[PDB]
């Protein structure tokens, strides 16, 4: 409907109407549900939630299916004055029903098109079981794998962290301008405003701190890059942000992401994050909570009950404008017209049962693909890797048969309808022999059990990993370790003799120095998701060929954290031509680099590359374009993920030894020859002073080209002259 | 010699004689030296320095010996053109030639006449050998102890740091108006400037990160104090800050040290420091270094060249005032006018050989009474201690016989006149029986010969520790344990059946649990010093009573750092009521809590507290006045420390839930008591608000008196009303 229409309906409600339109509840909270209506009584009189609060609530939180939805909405719109439908929001994460590999694994793709599809089919699958918006992507940056969310960000690096932010935006929501029409589609909601990945000491919701210029430079860019790619609303975090939580700091809300990035939606509490800033002791109370959630800007608040409760007398009483909900109830009410919910409140459902859309055959096709593609291979010693299709293969570990490789974060997939590694791998081999152990425990029977099992068979797969709920939120590690009975297992199993493969299952880095030296190959699954044995079995067999890279650094040991490949070079850094000195950077007991470096990733085939002849000298403002010839030299068919680094030698700030600024992911058949260019544009230049301008200086910059963060050739710039 | 004639003395120089005044060197790059002769003409010739050169260097670092200084100062007076003395400058950390515990043990002390002390004799002891300056003390707060550099701290609490940081400087300083008159006290230099302590992953010389307000708040308050109770030098910082090298930083230096701080003394760089913005990439070679690190007002380079050779061609080219030369300048020499060297170049050594003055009797009673005053017990089950003289002894270990005990940062004493652990048991106990061990092995051999030793005894002294190589500077550790072959050690010892005592020795917070869970007993001697042994077994036997307290924190593992006392309390705090829910701050693996915490220390006392009857409420601008009566009720005479921590509720900024305000180290025979009071002021109630400014908000506080962070009462006072 047209414009006025909305702002009319503003103008008709009352002020009890427009405090709750500020709420969300969870389903069972409402008449007409149809799941959970035993927890809907106790829970209504804990929250002192009344019939005049929820038929006129603004938005569900997690409805369970499209006849929640349908029954849900159905009754509200029988009993509101006005006839605002319901907004409804979930959790779609790495997939809906087909899932998806989790998203750090998504980042270890560097395939822009593979997560795009991923969203896209997460929206046909989310919009057909009743759901308008998915708190979907998350953008914190990372450098920190105790903390459990790591598994919901796509890793260490800004730049491609912003670019695959994009593609998700794209995928979940098509063109933003025709959400009332492209019903498939859905609104994504970024998350989490902001650095919330910083967790100090990797536990969960603890402090973060930092400096602006370093929250400008690295954290706000992906957030910023979804924002301006459309998304249409954003989440808080509920971390402290320089000392204020993120939900009431006004500065990061209003004058960064409303004012710098011109954000104009919904901003939506994370759960209870406007409460909670009591217990951060930045509000003494409720009412408090309120009045400042209120002032940053936070227009809906998720499951807490500070704005029901206090608003009328904040507003009444003269300490908050009424303005300031009038244009909150105004941006609610804008997403509820873009999704086109004043024509049809139900959203395409009503007539149009689309089950037939959910974990169809093609999206199964889609999940194993994007499966293939995030796999890294680690190791692979001898060539192990391919087996043979009749390789007799003893499959031993917690993961040989455990159902749970769909991931944390997964809030609506199935485990019987996912495929398991034993499943998985009997489908393409002839001979699998199987023993699997407990994640936690090494027994005398299991080892007895492993060695019969060995004893027959030529190559051992080694199935191990952590489960999801060691992970995903309020899962941190205080030492980034598999169980030990799984090393245990491991020592063993190399002890018998024979060819061995780790097939490694997680959601987060680990320490896996002592699972590299203990086998001939080490291949990361993370985790797969619905597909997740075939994935297994087609990178095994080389039906389909690795060609994942890591998007975030694997520690030394737990101690070496944050390690990441976008460092600072220090004022003594160690070189090949001072190592073995006392006063450089270095640990006594470990090396300064990561066990396994940023972009890291093994192939079937082998690549050549060659870069074209660049500049000597640049103009600022200006562009460089960066040629490069990739051949595959061998006769397997394989893909090559080519990688861009800039590095400023001389600088302002100290400025990291390279950043990440372009990356392709190039395929290749055998002895196939192909050209790609990158434009780094001047932005790729650019940075931010210790003023918090963003600025190119002139001098020299380092070009760096190459398949890892560390295998690369090297080239000189100099920028300088005249600008454009 | 009066103000003018100083200032004249500027005015007389040439531009190449006050360049030349802006240069530290070693020793042996004098003529003069009476030791390490043959280094001085190749290093002439790699730093490229003439005669030109060094003939009017301005000062000269760790000289060896007074001889070496009186050749030196009387060969360059011969040739130097007007007159102007060296200064001459050392490391004395934790003592000269008679060592005192490590500055990280002296924090456990909690005792400001300690520390004191320690410096006036350091300062006795380093003018009777000719040196002039003390690059010491260093209050670079620390949060995890990974970092070697923890040793030289007094710890995580910047109150307790910047009230022995006044100590230090008192203690070597005396009358600071006076260091012309008082020859057997010594200039200070405050190091390092700034924030150095939180180096990323704890590796040495690495990025340092922080807000604004998180610097002001906790980082800078300690360098603060001190310059405010009159040191005389400032010392820079090896790593950034917020992007920029500390050396070079003008916002650090010009506007917060020499500004804000009002410091107008001289301002020296780390070893390098100068020349290392190069490759910390913010300058492009020697002269922009020179360039740079000149206009953040660094008056003396350390060891480097970029002044000496580049100023000239600056100033010459009108890229750099020569009035920042000269101020420069003019405070090196208001710095040796201070020190008395226009009268007294040899600042009373020339006639008057002090060399009775060095490791004389009393200095060892003072140097082993720190000690008493520094260890800290951690455990004593069952009182197996006092052990009673008559107790027969099974001494093992490495700290069984080891020499390394005087502590890292021992620049100047020797292991010859230290004692080790056995000579100071024999000298009270009668019967030991000793079985050496290696600091990183356990043989069957060991095994045998322990097993014999303890089977022949009644209790076991089981003494490990650090090499002090292991920290110090460049002494990171990723991992903060001990050896394992030590841990396996503890083991063993625990199943011959016969109590244990573990002495423990170490320059940093280490994983304990086992060692605890391993014995009855627990004693953290730290590095004590030249009096180790005695030190060791006046505590055992219980002439000394055990008084001190932890300043730093007990990690449980190494992924729990940092933790630390004075944390934010989050939005998600683990409270007794939630604790086993999923969703709260928590760890899955370990528990929020470090291992032991600050200020936590047992005594063979036992002590009762109360404290007087507080206000309710407290204008704005009051100070809060708290009195509290201490009984001793034992039979045996020891030390408590009474400590005072106030948390503000609610705030602008999320605060800390407890932080030290106030502290005093009460002595008490058995059955004696005593009344003690503290004064909280009204600054004491203040903290940086998000626009930087110090501030008093009102509200309601909580006041916790008690003998740890942990076992304290607590207390509420509402501040409001008006302003005093
Ligand atoms: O230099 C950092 C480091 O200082 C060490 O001091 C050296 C000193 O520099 C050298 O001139 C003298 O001969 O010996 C000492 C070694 O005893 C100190 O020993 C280290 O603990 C500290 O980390
Ligand atoms: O479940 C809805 C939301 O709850 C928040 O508190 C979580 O941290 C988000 O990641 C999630 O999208
Ligand atoms: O109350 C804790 C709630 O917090 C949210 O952050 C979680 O995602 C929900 O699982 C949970 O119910
Ligand atoms: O509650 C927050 C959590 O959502 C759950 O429903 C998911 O299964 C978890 O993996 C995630 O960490
Ligand atoms: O690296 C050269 C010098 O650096 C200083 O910081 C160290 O303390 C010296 O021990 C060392 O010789
Ligand atoms: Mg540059
Ligand atoms: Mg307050």
């Amino acid at each position: 409907m047209e414009q006025e229409k909305v702002q009319e309906l503003v103008s008709q409600m009352t002020l009890d109407e427009k405090i709750a339109q500020c709420l969300q509840l969870s389903p069972f909270l409402f008449k007409g549900t149809n799941k959970n209506a035993e927890l809907t009584g106790p829970l209504l009189q804990e929250m002192k939630l009344t019939d005049a609060h929820t038929e006129n609530a603004g938005s569900v939180l997690g409805s369970s299916s499209a006849l929640d939805m349908i029954g849900i909405q159905e009754a509200y719109l029988k009993t509101n004055r006005l006839g605002i439908p319901l907004v409804f929001m979930a959790d779609v994460i790495h997939g809906y029903k087909t899932v998806f590999p989790i998203p750090l694994a998504l980042g270890c793709s560097f395939d822009r098109e593979t997560v795009r599809v991923m969203a896209e089919v997460s929206a046909l699958e989310a919009t057909a079981d009743g759901h308008h918006v998915t708190f979907s992507p998350m953008l914190d940056l990372v450098r920190d794998p105790r903390w459990g969310r790591v598994m919901e960000s796509t890793g260490e690096d800004p730049f491609l962290n912003s670019e695959l932010g994009k593609a998700m935006v794209d995928g979940y929501q098509g063109d933003a301008s025709k959400l009332n029409e492209n019903l498939e589609q859905m609104a994504a909601c970024v998350k989490h405003f902001a650095a919330y990945g910083a967790a100090e000491a990797g536990l969960e919701y603890n402090t973060v701190n930092m400096s602006t210029r370093e929250l400008y430079q690295n954290y706000l860019p992906a957030y910023n890059a979804a924002i301006q790619a459309g998304a249409k609303l954003v989440m808080t975090a509920f971390n402290v942000v320089d000392g204020i939580p993120a939900t009431m700091n006004k500065w990061l809300n209003r004058d960064v992401l409303r004012g710098e990035m011109e954000f104009d939606g919904v901003l939506i509490s994370a759960w209870g994050a406007v409460a909670e800033v009591i217990n951060h002791g930045t509000a003494r109370n409720p009412k408090e909570a309120a009045q400042f959630s209120m002032e940053a800007g936070v227009d809906l608040e998720m499951m807490t009950t500070c704005y029901i409760h206090e608003l009328k007398g904040l507003i009444e009483e003269g300490k908050l404008s009424e303005n300031l909900l009038d244009e909150a109830v105004l941006r609610m009410l804008n997403l509820k017209n873009d999704l086109g919910l004043f024509e049809d409140p139900y959203r395409g459902l009503k007539n149009n049962d689309r089950t037939k859309d959910i974990l169809t055959d093609e999206s199964r096709g889609k999940a194993r693909a994007a499966g293939v593609e995030s796999a890294v291979l680690l190791e692979n010693k001898s060539r192990l890797l391919p087996l043979a299709k009749e390789a007799k293969i003893a499959l031993v570990g917690p993961l040989a048969t455990s159902p749970d490789i769909l991931g944390g974060w997964n809030v609506y997939g199935e485990e019987k309808d996912g495929i398991n590694v034993e499943t998985g791998l009997r489908e393409v081999f002839e001979t699998v022999e199987v023993v699997s152990t407990e994640y936690t425990e090494l027994s005398e029977e299991d080892k007895v059990a492993v060695k019969a099992a060995v004893q027959n068979m030529d190559v051992v797969v080694l199935a191990l990993g952590e489960k999801n709920e060691w992970g995903g939120e309020a899962g941190s590690l205080a030492t980034i370790r598999l169980p030990e009975a799984q090393y245990q297992l491991a020592k063993f199993v190399q002890t018998l003799g024979k060819p061995v493969v780790i097939t490694l299952f997680n959601g987060r880095p680990l320490e896996v120095k002592e699972l590299a030296e203990s086998s001939d190959a080490l291949l990361e699954l993370w985790f797969p998701g619905t597909e997740a044995g075939r994935v297994t079995a087609d990178l095994l067999s080389g039906a389909s060929n690795p060609s994942g890279k890591l998007s975030m650094s694997f520690p030394q040991t737990t101690g070496q954290i944050p390690v990441y490949y976008n460092h600072l070079r220090t004022g003594r850094p160690q070189t090949p031509e001072n190592k073995g000195e006392r006063y450089v950077s270095h640990y006594l007991d470990i090396p300064n680099e990561p066990f396994y470096p940023f972009g890291y990733g093994k192939s079937y085939s082998e690549f050549e590359l060659k870069t074209s002849s660049l500049p000597k000298e640049l103009n600022l403002g200006e562009s460089l374009h960066v040629e490069v010839t990739i051949k595959n030299i061998s006769d397997i068919a394989g893909k090559e993920v080519i990688q861009v680094y800039l590095q400023d030698v001389t600088a302002s700030i100290s400025r990291p030894v390279k950043e990440l600024k372009a990356f392709e992911k190039v395929a290749l058949q055998a002895g196939e020859e192909k050209t790609v260019t990158f434009e780094l544009t001047s932005e790729a230049f650019s940075f931010y002073n210790h003023q918090l301008e963003k600025v190119q200086e002139p001098g020299l910059h380092r070009v760096f080209v190459g398949t890892s963060s560390e295998d690369v050739d090297v080239f000189e710039v100099e920028v300088g002259g005249y600008v454009l």
